[PDB]
C-alpha cells in the first residue's frame, strides 16, 4: 500500500480501520477515487480482497490506462499489518461456511456488505449498479459464495479459486444453482497455469446453458502466483470498460 502513501496523480487515498465481531481480526481498507471526474451514473466500483498486497503491486501505468476508459473506485480491504498478505485472517474469512480456523465467509461478508461498504462510498457518487467484487485463491473461492448468496455485487470475478483443497464441492454448488434467482447475474472465472480446464469448461457451459451470464477469462502457463497480478488488473481494466 505504499501507492496510497506515496500518491497517484490519477487517483487519491484514503485509509479506514474495521474490527471483525469477534475482535481478533482487524482490518485496513484503502478506498481509491479517480482524480478524473465521475461519469453522470456514477464511479463503478471494485472491492478487492488480499487488499495489503493490491495496494503494494498498484501501480501509475495501470491507474492511466483505467483512466482511459472510466475509471473505477477501488476498496482494497486488506489488513492492519505490515506484510502484503495475512495468511491466518484470510484463510478464515475467504472460505466458505457450508463447507486452522476456516469458514468466515458469511460473516466476513456480513462486515463487507453492512459496514465497510456503506461505509466507503459515503459522500461519493458511485454507479451502485455497477459494484464488482474480486478475489484470488481462498478469495476466489469467498467470490462464489458470494454470487451464491449475494445480491449486493453485479460483477463478480473469481480468479484460481482454490477448490481443490476441501472446496470442491463449492464449484459444484455453483453449477447446482437454480435457473430462477441466477439467470441474469455475472460470473468471471479467471484461471491460468496452463482436467481444471473441463470443469471450469463443463461449469460455464452448463451455467450459460441455464441462461447464467458467465465467463472464462484464460491465461495460459501463468502461475498461481502471476495469477494474482494478472487477474487483479484485467478484473479493473474490464470494470473500467474494457
Amino acid at each position: 500500500p505504499n501507492i496510497a502513501d506515496k500518491g497517484s496523480v490519477f487517483y487519491h487515498f484514503s485509509a479506514t480501520s474495521f474490527d471483525s465481531v469477534d475482535g481478533t481480526r482487524h482490518y485496513r481498507v484503502w478506498t481509491a477515487v479517480p482524480n478524473t471526474t465521475a461519469p453522470a451514473s456514477g464511479y463503478p466500483i471494485l472491492y478487492m480482497l488480499d487488499g495489503n498486497a493490491v495496494m503494494d503491486r498498484l501501480d501509475d501505468e495501470l491507474l492511466k490506462q483505467l483512466s482511459e476508459k472510466t475509471p473505477p473506485v477501488i476498496v482494497a480491504v486488506g489488513y492492519q499489518t505490515n506484510l502484503p498478505f495475512d495468511l491466518n485472517s484470510r484463510a478464515y474469512d475467504y472460505t466458505p461456511a457450508a463447507e486452522r480456523k476456516s469458514g468466515g465467509s458469511n460473516n466476513f461478508r456480513q462486515l463487507l456488505e453492512t459496514r465497510i461498504a456503506p461505509k466507503v462510498e459515503q459522500g461519493l457518487n458511485i454507479d451502485r449498479q455497477r459494484r464488482g467484487l474480486w478475489g484470488h485463491s481462498y478469495g476466489g473461492l469467498f467470490v462464489l459464495d458470494s454470487w451464491l448468496s449475494s445480491s449486493y455485487f453485479r460483477s463478480y470475478y473469481s480468479a484460481s479459486p482454490s477448490l481443490g483443497r476441501g472446496y470442491d464441492a463449492l464449484l459444484s454448488r455453483v453449477t447446482a444453482v437454480e435457473p430462477l434467482q441466477f439467470c441474469t447475474k455475472h460470473l468471471a472465472i479467471m484461471e491460468g497455469s496452463a482436467g481444471v480446464l473441463s470443469k471450469i469448461h463443463t461449469t460455464l457451459t452448463i451455467l450459460k446453458d441455464k441462461g447464467v451470464n458467465a465467463v472464462f477469462w484464460d491465461f495460459p502457463n501463468l502461475g498461481h502466483g502471476p495469477m494474482f497480478n494478472a487477474s487483479f488488473r484485467q478484473a479493473l481494466l474490464d470494470i473500467s470498460g474494457e
